[PDB]
Formats: C-alpha cells, structure tokens, sequence
C-alpha cells in the first residue's frame, strides 16, 4: 500500500556524470562509452549567450580547450563534433561503467527520473514529466546545466533529456540526447517563454485508478459521459484533450477495477466542479498529473483492494 | 528555481541490497563487509508470525538453511545471530561495493531516502519523514521488507531504517540497522494500529521559507507573536509543539529571507486558522511537513555527493 512519486535508482546513470569545461564555462557531461555528451553552450562566454554562431565558435576550439574530470581523473579528449545544440566529445577511455542504454525523444505527459548534478557530483533524484507546453517543473540552481532524465525499464537505461535552460518562469528547457529541443526553446539568452501550460488528462485519470487501486472510491458517481462532451467541459478547466489514444491506454486500469474509462471520466468532470471538500485523495488536495498509466501500474498492486 | 521531493542518489546503496530465502520466505538483505543484515522474521512461517519464538526458531537454522544472493552469484553463509529484530549472516566473500558507512537512528521529524527492492533488485527511490507516531508513509508491496532507508553526508551512508511491515491503515513500519523498532510495534502478525499522528510544525515552517526563497510571499504579514502564544494555537491544530532549539535551527533561513522565525509562525498562525483561500504554496493546497530545515537548505544550495 501507498502511493509516491518515485524515481528509478540512479546508480547506472551517476557512474556516467562528469564535469566539462571550456575556458570559463563549467556543466556536466554524460559519458557513455568512449564519447562525452554535453550541452553545446559550454564553448560560450557571457557575452556570447545572446546571438551564439556556435560553428564559428566551435572552429576555433580545439581537443586541448576541453577539460573533462570523471572523479579525480582528467580524461583526454581526442576529438570534437556538434550535433544539434550537444557537443560530442571523443575521449581515450571507454566509460567501464556504461551501463546497457538507448536514446529515446519522450512525448509530453511522459514521466522519468532526474538526476540533479553540479560539477559532474550527483546531488539528488526526483521524478518530473514533459509538460504540455514541453517545459518541465524541475529543481535545479545555476551549474546543473548536462543534468540528465531516464527511465530504467527492465535493467536499460533509456536516456531521454539533457538540462539546458530554466525560463524566466523558473521552469526548465532541454533537449533529448540527440541534442533536439523539447518546444520551441532555443539555447540563446533571448526573449524566450514558456507557452501557457495544461494538466495531462490521460495522467488525473491513472492517478484516480490508483486511489480505487489503494481503496478509496469517494469521488466516484452513477454518471458516464461521452468523449466530446467530457472534452468540451475539461478544456473549460485548462485540461488537454483526451484522445482514443489515451482511453484505449486506461483499459488495463479500467478493468484491474471495473469501472469504465468514460465513467472516470464523469468522475473527474465532478471533482472538477465541486472540488474535494476537505477530502484527500492519495495524500493530495490536488488532482495530480505526474503519474502516467505506465507509471501506477508499475507501483500498484495488481490486486485491487 | 523549483522545489521537489529530492531523494540522495542511491549507487552506493543499490550495490549492497541482496535477496535471502530461508526455506519458503524471501525478502532483501544489505550485504555490508562480510555480513547480511535482514529482518530476523526471514526464519518464519505465515503460521510462525502469528506468535513467533525467535530464539526457538533461530537454534534449529544450520548456515546452509539460508540462501543469500548477490545478484546472480550465490553466496555462502558461514555463521548466523540475532541482534534484537535483525538477523546477521556472515558471508564467505566481503561486498567489494561496500561504501564508506555509518548505522545511525534518527528522530520523528528527520527525512531520509528509501530504496525500494524486490528479491534484491532495486526498483524505485523516493523520500519520506519518520512521522512523530514512528511509522512511514512509504510506498511498500509484498516482498518489500529488508528495503533500508539512508540518508548521505559527502562520502558516507548513513542507514537509519530497514522495512519490516505494513500496518492495516496502509502506513509502515520498520527497525534502525541495529534492529530496534522506531515506535511501539512487535515483529509478529497481532492486533498493531498507528497512534493518532500530528504535523512536524518545524517542517512546514522551513516548507514556508523555501516558498518565500522561490518567489512566494503571499501569505506573509506584519505581525509577530511568541513562542508561548503560538503553541496553544499549534496544539489546537494537532502540530507538534515548537521548542526553541526548533527556532535556532530555522536561524539560517531566517536570515537568507529576512523574515524572523517568530514572523513565519504568525503567517502559519493565519494559516492554519483561515487556510489557503484558493491558493498553492509550491504547487500544493497543503501545508507540507516533509522537508526538515537542511532540506531546504541543501536544494536551495546544490550540495553535491
Ligand atoms: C535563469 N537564467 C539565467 O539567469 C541566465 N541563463 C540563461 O538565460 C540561459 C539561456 C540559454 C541557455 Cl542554453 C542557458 C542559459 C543559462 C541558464 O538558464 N542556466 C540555468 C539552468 N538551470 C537552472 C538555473 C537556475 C538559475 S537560478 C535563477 O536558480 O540561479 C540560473 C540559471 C540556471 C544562463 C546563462
Ligand atoms: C499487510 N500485511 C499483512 O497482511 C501481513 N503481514 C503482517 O502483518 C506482518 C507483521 C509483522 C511483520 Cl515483521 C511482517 C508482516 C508482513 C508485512 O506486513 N509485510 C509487508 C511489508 N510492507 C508492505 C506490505 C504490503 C502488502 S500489500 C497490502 O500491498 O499486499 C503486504 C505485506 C507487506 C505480513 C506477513
Ligand atoms: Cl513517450
């Protein structure tokens, strides 16, 4: 029993942080094999932030520029390239500690942990999710820029974001490790928002299969309601669509407990008008979005109680 | 910017946790050195627990009786004791993973970081408190027991908790590493229920400081009041009561804010006698008791391990 917002254990991604600097400008780097993942502002001053041509300023670099320290251990790079907005650093040494990995670009409303790092040390591990608005609500101060996200289903860790930027609005922006911006952010200190954002729908909806999971069916009504007509009244509340997609996702959910997607659906649309009334659900007084389908299946029982 | 539940990065942990079978019950151990510590209810059976002799049972166990493995190596156990609720067993091979450690019990209030296991494999993170009535609110299934809760300081691990059992209102419950229950419950399937629990008031006022540091100051006023006045108005509540040495620890807050401790209890005051009004404090419609002051300090400070 109980319900947290859990992280997968970071062991398999903190024996891949190091620290990178070029000149001034220190962050963190992913080190996979013998290669070092970065992102590419590290080659940039203060006064270069705003208008960067990163090819001019990556051609006069060279392999001696690049400071990289795994530990106490400085690496020697013997080669450099720009992909997107990450730099690819060619070491001499092979990462021993490279677990087993793929690269994945994520979808918003998908989850996964963070590693929170400055200057190549691990300082924490949270769970987050891809907003709708492709920002994500982290926690990282100045130097956690190379900070990266992952999911570790099976014992694969599947790399899915690398920290860039925080927003004026104190969320954050990066990119998948293709070095492919998440939204319309680009890595320049310009004039740059994050767009107004929604609750993930498909999410709430896990989240209430997890209450009825762990016992509790308050909130629950004799009423369904048709897809457009729960849509229609959700985006009155900032709420995303929810697609076929997303019902079709919930049917596992919905038949571990018996009760319909488009019945949740009804009770969601209530909660949305009356509110919980001193009540909690799960430990919230907030219809929580951060937990996919995926995610509560994972933690849950499959014996509902 | 941004305010998390942030546990420590759990490596050094993962490469400890090991799985121990006696006979038909398998749950995790921590393989330190040459020994495995797990709970001593391993050597019971569901008909056992009903009203175990663990001396009895534990005098009629050979070595061989117990099976430990560290992931997909077996390792052989070559002596066994009880030390209060917790069995050790001494293994022929010294874990070469072992950290830098220390057993330490902590007090109702403190935070630490829960690694979550199944048959000795890692599965998730996540941080809680020890409630003021000693049980977790964790996010436990069967199999679960021998998971341990730590916290880290630079190099060292401090283990401060081993899992032992879900009481019926879905909370936990579980020993220190040397195997003494933190609150009044027994290792044994009996009639066992979670006392009345109350708010770790220094918690929510460090919580308030952290929404203040984060840009959040609609809650604060002009008034002040006293300690004395303050603790009928949190005994009223069900808040722990506030002591001095509580006041002196919110000191560097206090000062990184400008707001005087005595000042936020008069903010938690209002709080706590007319609620939110419609408003979030860092994202969440309650007052949040789950940070402890060097939470706060260490998230809005970056420390690295
Ligand atoms: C808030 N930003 C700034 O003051 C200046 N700024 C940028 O605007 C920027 C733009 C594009 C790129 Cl690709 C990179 C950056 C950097 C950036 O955003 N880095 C950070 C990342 N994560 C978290 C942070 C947190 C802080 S804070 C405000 O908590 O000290 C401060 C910078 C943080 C820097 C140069
Ligand atoms: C809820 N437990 C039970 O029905 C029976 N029960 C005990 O009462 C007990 C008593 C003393 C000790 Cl030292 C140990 C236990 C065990 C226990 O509590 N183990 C678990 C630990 N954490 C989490 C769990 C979660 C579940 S569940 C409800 O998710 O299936 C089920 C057992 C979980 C078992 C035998
Ligand atoms: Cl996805």
């Amino acid at each position: 029993s109980g319900f947290r917002k859990m992280a997968f254990p970071s062991g398999k991604v903190e024996g891949c942080m190091v620290q990178v600097t070029c000149g001034t400008t220190t962050l963190n780097g992913l080190w996979l094999d013998d290669v070092v993942y970065c992102p590419r502002h590290v080659i940039c001053t203060s006064e270069d932030m705003l208008n960067p041509n990163y090819e001019d300023l990556l051609i006069r670099k060279s392999n001696h520029n690049f400071l990289v320290q795994a530990g106490n251990v400085q690496l020697r790079v013997i080669g450099h390239s720009m992909q997107n907005c990450v730099l690819k650093l060619k070491v001499d040494t092979a990462n021993p500690k490279t677990p087993k990995y793929k690269f994945v670009r994520i979808q918003p409303g998908q989850t996964f942990s963070v590693l929170a790092c400055y200057n190549g040390s691990p300082s924490g591990v949270y769970q987050c999710a891809m907003r709708p608005n492709f920002t994500i609500k982290g926690s990282f101060l100045n130097g956690s820029c190379g900070s990266v996200g992952f999911n570790i289903d099976y014992d694969c860790v599947s790399f899915c974001y690398m920290h860039h930027m925080e927003l004026p609005t104190g969320v954050h922006a990066g990119t998948d490790l293709e070095g492919n911006f998440y939204g319309p952010f680009v890595d320049r200190q310009t004039a740059q928002a994050a767009g107004t954002d929604t609750t993930i729908t498909v999410n709430v909806l896990a989240w209430l299969y997890a209450a009825v999971i762990n016992g509790d069916r308050w909130f629950l009504n004799r009423f369904t309601t048709t897809l457009n007509d729960f849509n229609l009244v959700a985006m009155k509340y900032n709420y995303e669509p929810l697609t076929q997609d997303h019902v079709d996702i919930l049917g596992p959910l919905s038949a571990q407990t018996g009760i319909a997607v488009l019945d949740m659906c009804a009770s969601l649309k209530e909660l949305l008008q009356n509110g919980m009334n001193g009540r909690t659900i799960l430990g919230s007084a907030l219809l929580e979005d951060e937990f996919t389908p995926f995610d509560v299946v994972r933690q849950c029982s499959g014996v509902t109680f």
